[PDB]
């Protein structure tokens, strides 16, 4: 309905509501009042400070700015003493070093100790870049705050906003960089139609060029890829979404898709038509944070996938899901049942000693020569992909992630058929099979 | 029971019987009387002339020796005019050029026109080497005639005597060369335990060395591999049989194996236990000679084998059989049924035009991105190896040998299960699956 008018409407899906802005205003006035009362040097950073934050994602970040001659333990103790005193409630989470993540008057706050520094090239972590991120962006992003939100909003409605490992999408900083680079949401989208897996966006040089991987060069530090956590597949998806948008623009690109919620009977039909084996490994969710869990689920599900390939069950795709209590590793394979008999490779006919060993083993059928080499018929211990994985998970849990493996060691189940539809996995199965609306 | 005594007993399985020797004597006296009466220059060649021939394989070869100044058509006409006049019954078969293959007093004779030549390096075909083969071997093989028979006999009882393509084993000439080289049957066997696929036996140099393939150098012509038609797998088998013989010698190595002749019920059990798909392609045998048929059956059966591999039915082995009326191509596959759905590869996400084409095709499920590339779920047209081959043989018969293909084009059948056991293939199936006695 004309791009200019669709963007206007999306601004209402994207700009946070009234009581949200003023909920942040008073948590920002309370927090100032507490820190000011204590004499701490501080700075508000992140997207709240710049009025670029998405509707629904209100977060205040405050960095404590402590003189360059403070030790690595003295800043770690003192910095958290102020975080106790300033927050309604406090805890010590870790991004790399400890930092207080709590609440003030109903609003998430992160308090972070870090060196007071003028000029970068004098920093230690991802934490010490942040004040410089903010400084670099403040003023350049003025007038363009709504563009950022439109971009964050576009990404979020399509499941690719957030650099955390559950998402492996676009961070807020990345979105603000992009807007500074291209000028607007719409120019970002138009230009991203030509991005490749080798595109280097060098923001500080005003330059796009080719290199080895997708890389957005941090204007604060030229060694840092701001898009380091963006996965290749989400880059691909973004590029394609940008092409689709410019081809037939629509408000629905800023709305989440009315989900599938199909009933067991359609799924039964679909599975029957496809003629695959569909099953899940179920086990108890380890009590670790997301950024630790999701890489483990990815590795577990990859390991089982490779086992199934190697064992000739021809896996099509796999997926994984964490619920409150359980995790699920989900698979679909082209082979529902393989023969009991298989070929085991023996030695070249020349190698007398080793042929003798190969021929010693008692078997039910006679070995044979083919293309100059011995081979023997031997028997598999499992004939379905479900039995295979029972066996693999029982024996090779050690390879399925530190905590994922240890949980599976304690308890796991293979689920197929009508039982698989009693678990909260239907949505994931549908997506994994490309089920249409 | 001691090697020396086993060899003595085998000599009775190997040296032709009494009425066989004198059946050849009188066919050799009749034939001389006919050619002598006509004034033809001739020479008896082959293993009859040297008393090296196996029990059961009585064959007289006579080569007509015509002056060096005879044309290539004048020797072809005249040479066959004498073959009509000398044989009870005559026909013109082809090894490379025409030659009369008929009978005299109940005995196969080949009459062959060829140039009368002193010194080789003045020859045209495999035919002109033969007189020189005989000349080179006559005198060197005296006293060792029984050794040759023992060797021919050992090879024949194990299915590897004959260079013709149904066998791809050891020719008579090769066996006589081997005996001259090593001196005896037993030294041939002892030394062949060390043969490799790279062994060069250079008879005229009294030398064994390494080269690129198994090669027995013709003492008459150094470019000629006397073992050219020996297959790698039969070489392998011979080597292994020679090892087994020296390890536990026995008369039974000169006897054929009391065959399996298993009944349908055991085969049903075995197939059930193995859990494979076992089937055959049946069709009418083309009316061509063996050396033409068997390479075609090998190619047809290889082509279907590769189709089944490529289509993920995981073929274990294949075999083929010609009966009087039908041929059979036999297969065993690990996959009895595959899913209807499969992954079709699309383009890299970057390639806008080609992604658009890939995404245009109407399908039942949505395509998806994985590792930077598009993929689509699509549907197979067959889900069992039997259906696959119905389809392949109906469409790609042209690739299955000139005559084999044309017959299959006219009529073929896929046979499975109880029907497969109504055909004369059981012995071949058993061997292909390594069924034990
Ligand atoms: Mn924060
Ligand atoms: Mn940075
Ligand atoms: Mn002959
Ligand atoms: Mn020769
Ligand atoms: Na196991
Ligand atoms: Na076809």
């Amino acid at each position: 309905m004309k791009v200019e008018e669709i963007l206007e409407k999306a601004l209402e899906l994207v700009i946070p509501d009234e009581e949200e802005v003023r909920k942040g205003r008073e948590a920002e006035e309370e927090l100032r009042r507490r820190l000011d009362e204590l004499g701490v040097e501080y700075v508000f950073v992140g997207s709240y400070a710049r009025n670029t934050w998405l509707k629904g994602s209100l977060e205040i970040d405050v960095f404590l700015l402590f003189p360059e001659e403070f030790s690595k333990e003295e800043l770690r103790e003192r910095g958290l003493e102020i975080g106790k005193a300033v927050l309604d409630s406090y805890e010590i989470r870790y991004a790399e070093h400890p930092y207080v993540h709590g609440v003030v008057k109903g609003v998430e706050v992160d308090v972070v100790p870090c060196y007071k520094l003028k000029e970068p090239k004098n920093i230690k972590s991802a934490v010490d870049r942040t004040p410089f991120h903010h400084k670099w962006l403040e003023g350049r992003i003025k007038g363009k705050e709504n563009e950022v939100r439109l971009l964050k909003g576009f990404l979020k409605a399509n499941g690719i906003y957030g650099a955390e490992y559950k998402v492996r999408g676009f961070s807020g900083y990345l979105c603000e960089l992009l807007i500074v680079f291209y000028g607007s949401f719409l120019e970002t989208v138009k230009n991203a139609r030509r991005w490749t897996r080798r595109t280097v966006i060098d923001v500080a040089k005003g330059e796009v060029r080719k290199g080895e991987e997708f890389f957005v060069v941090d204007p604060v530090d030229e060694k840092r890829n701001v898009a380091a956590n963006l996965s290749l597949d989400n880059l691909a998806r973004f590029v394609h979404l940008c092409r689709e948008f410019m081809e037939a623009p629509s408000l629905g690109f800023f709305k989440p898709k009315h989900p599938l919620e199909i009933e067991p009977e359609r799924l039964r039909k679909i599975v029957e038509e496809r003629g695959t084996a569909v099953f899940a490994v179920k086990f108890r969710k380890p009590d670790i944070v997301d950024d630790n869990l999701y890489p483990q689920l990815e590795r577990a599900s990859r390991k089982i996938f490779e086992f199934l390939e190697r064992e000739n069950f021809m896996p099509l795709r796999s997926a994984f899901k964490a619920s409150e209590e359980f995790c699920y590793l989900l698979f679909e394979c082209q082979i529902k049942e393989i023969s009991r008999v298989f070929r085991r490779m023996g030695p070249q006919f020349e190698d007398e000693r080793n042929v003798k060993k190969f021929l010693s083993r008692n078997r039910a059928f006679r070995p044979f020569i083919e293309n100059g080499r011995w081979w023997a018929f031997e028997m598999r211990k499992f004939t379905t992909p479900e039995e295979g994985v029972r066996s693999y998970a029982s024996t090779h849990w050690h390879t399925l992630g530190k905590n994922v493996g240890e949980s599976i060691r304690e308890y796991f189940e293979i689920i197929s058929g009508e039982k698989l539809f009693k678990e909260p996995v239907t949505a994931e199965l549908c997506e994994m099979m490309g089920v249409k609306d």
